[PDB]
């Protein structure tokens, strides 16, 4: 249907590593900073600290004034930063016309689990006592990102905190016991096992059915609307089908969007592909959406 993804799928078709070749963690971790796109000249950013955590709040134009966005990068819990995300929230802040908080929260194996959960919702916590009111506030992720949206959300709920207007998780990896059918079902279309190496890495040898961990176990009930991205060709589709599926079930409004020829957090080649350009205007429309009502 697109030409862009075909052009897309062969370009990481052939940059991708042989499957189940081990690779290093300080060599994954340079890679994907070494290969990480510059985020477009009209975006500002201003570097804070926020719970003993690096940030940055990234600001494109028409940002307006109460708003807010606790923006949790991807990296599968062990990698990803400020700079590899730094791009794709500069669109996101475009969309929504709000500033993102882009959080440099505590990675794996150095800081294993609950530690990622800890700073997530120490920042929301910065940001509440920042006075911006809950009802200005949204909460987005990738990948594992988006599972610790989840989590932070479900934590911060079990601990008094109010909820935020609205949840956008993009291909969200909510589930660290990688049982689920897309693995294999989904896996000859994802160009894009290693995933297992960092549950173990996250979990340090933690229930990996704990909620905080994987909250597609975890009751939701109480969380705010939720806008979950994810493409049919990615291994990770059965996490967003069942974090749905359980947001149903736990009284929470979802509306999931299986996007159609799509890979892995493909907002995040927005410069190149025109389905990117359009699933980021639409996170920005639902959370904008959200704060209207």
């Amino acid at each position: 249907a697109g030409p862009e993804i075909v052009k897309l799928k062969k370009i990481l078709r052939e940059k991708a590593v042989p499957p189940g070749t081990e690779v290093p963690l300080d060599v994954m971790r340079k890679g994907m900073e070494k290969v990480a796109f510059k985020a477009a000249d009209d975006i500002q950013v201003e570097q804070v600290t926020v719970a003993g955590c690096a940030a940055e709040w990234v600001r494109a134009p028409g940002c307006q004034a109460g708003k807010a966005i606790l923006y949790l990068h991807g990296g599968g819990y062990v990698m990803g930063s400020i700079n590899t995300h730094r791009s794709m929230v500069g669109e996101i802040s475009r969309a929504s016309q709000a500033a993102a908080l882009l959080l440099d929260y505590r990675l794996a194996p150095e800081h294993p689990f609950p530690a990622a959960v800890e700073d997530g919702v120490a920042a929301y916590r910065w940001l509440l006592d920042q006075g911006f009111k809950p009802q200005h506030l949204s909460i987005s992720g990738d990948s594992a990102g988006g599972g610790l949206v989840l989590a932070v959300l479900v934590s911060a709920r079990d601990q008094g905190l109010p909820m935020p207007a609205s949840a956008i998780p993009i291909s969200p990896w909510a589930d660290m016991t990688c049982t689920n059918d897309s693995f294999k079902t989904r896996a000859e279309a994802d160009p894009m096992g290693g995933i297992n190496k960092m549950a173990a890495r996250y979990l340090n040898g933690a229930d990996a059915k704990h909620p905080y961990a994987s909250p597609n176990f975890a009751n939701l009930k109480g969380l705010p609307p939720l806008l979950i991205h994810v493409g049919r060709d990615e291994v990770l589709l059965d996490d967003s089908i069942k974090l749905d599926a359980k947001a149903k079930a736990d009284g929470v409004k979802s509306t999931l969007e299986i996007w159609d020829d799509m890979i892995h957090v493909w907002h995040a080649f927005h410069p190149m592909l025109p389905e990117g350009k359009q699933a980021i205007v639409r996170v920005g429309e639902f959370m904008r959406e959200q704060w209207a009502a």
